[PDB]
């Protein structure tokens, strides 16, 4: 399989990742 929560977060809200993981 693949990590569903990460895919859902990437489709809906890559805004949250952009706020936290600014280095990477």
């Amino acid at each position: 399989f693949l990590p569903i929560l990460a895919s859902l977060a990437a489709k809906f809200g890559p805004k949250l990742f952009s706020l936290v993981t600014k280095k990477s």
